[PDB]
């Protein structure tokens, strides 16, 4: 799969008390109970969901992911069962309605199973409805295993994966042009200009694969503020700090903070020739885009 990657991740699920009615009378009662299966406040145009909280080690808050297939293992009355919910089921929100006649001196209980895929509250994954006499005992349904397959951006291998660095606000790729007398970063529409990321003891590095002057390839911050590409050195001016934890992924919105100039970070600022600068108290958003075209 070139582009994105599927990962099975452990999700939290729960058996709620979906509806309760207690018929303390001597006559039977009719009740029109209505439920809504599927993901709550689901977006009609896109299937991509942004996380409101983490999903173990793979997902963290803000990460954009896609479902998938939620699978829950549970038990009710000493019998273990497995309920699955396919892609079209989790996104299409169905409304189910049926009458239920509660007998006299009894209680109707509708157990509702819900899953929480990193904020995505999937309502009524399954249903168990039991009638018990007053004052009888119930069988509380217990969840055993809750997992879900999710599709996320493919993993960026440091040193191998060729990428493009696009600005989040302006929506333009980082290109390399000659400023003064060495290669300097600017912003344009060219897709031919790629990069490759590395990580060492000093930090992250932005190597360009389209250098004008051979050897001068690692992105660094000059004293004047501008961005230039220089030869491989331990100099912290050419190392960087990425806000997102490893492993990095395709389509990740990241920010590059210089290791030498701690407060200063990679951003856009229309200068004399170039427009990609590293300025104090500024940290513009950049999207990592993996190449397969
Ligand atoms: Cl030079
Ligand atoms: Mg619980
Ligand atoms: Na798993
Ligand atoms: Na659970
Ligand atoms: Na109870
Ligand atoms: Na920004």
């Amino acid at each position: 799969a070139e582009g994105y990657e599927q990962i099975e991740v452990d999700v939290v699920a729960v058996w709620k008390e979906g509806y309760v009615y207690e018929n303390r009378g001597s006559t039977s009662v009719d009740q029109k109970i209505t439920i809504t299966k599927g993901m709550k406040n689901v977006n009609s145009e896109t299937r991509t969901v942004t996380a409101t909280h983490s999903i173990g080690s793979t997902i963290s808050t803000g990460d954009a992911f896609e479902i998938g297939s939620v699978e829950v293992s549970y038990s009710h009355s000493h019998e273990e069962s497995q309920v699955s919910m396919t892609e079209t089921e989790v996104y299409e929100s169905k409304v189910i309605e049926h009458t239920i006649t509660i007998p006299p001196t009894s209680k109707f209980t509708r157990w509702q199973l819900n899953a929480d895929v990193g904020g995505a509250d999937i309502e009524y994954m399954y249903l168990i409805d039991e009638v018990t006499p007053i004052g009888g005992t119930q069988s509380i349904p217990q969840v055993i295993t809750s997992r879900a397959k999710i599709i996320v951006g493919r993993q960026i291998i440091l040193g191998k994966t060729e990428i493009r660095i696009k600005h989040a606000e302006r929506k333009e790729y980082m290109t390399v042009v000659s400023r003064k007398s060495w290669p300097a970063a600017t912003l344009g529409h060219s897709k031919l200009f790629k990069f490759v990321l590395y990580e060492d003891w000093g930090g992250f590095r932005i190597k360009t694969l389209n250098t004008m002057y051979s050897g001068y390839e690692y992105a660094y911050s000059s004293d004047q503020g501008g961005i230039y590409f220089d030869q491989g050195t331990d100099n912290p001016k050419q190392r960087w700090a990425i806000n997102k934890s490893l492993p990095l992924r395709h389509g990740d919105v990241v920010t590059f903070m210089n290791k030498y100039f701690t407060r200063s970070g990679l951003c856009y600022d229309d200068g004399p020739a170039t427009n990609v600068y590293c300025l104090d108290k500024r940290e513009d958003k950049w999207i990592l885009e993996v190449v397969g075209l």
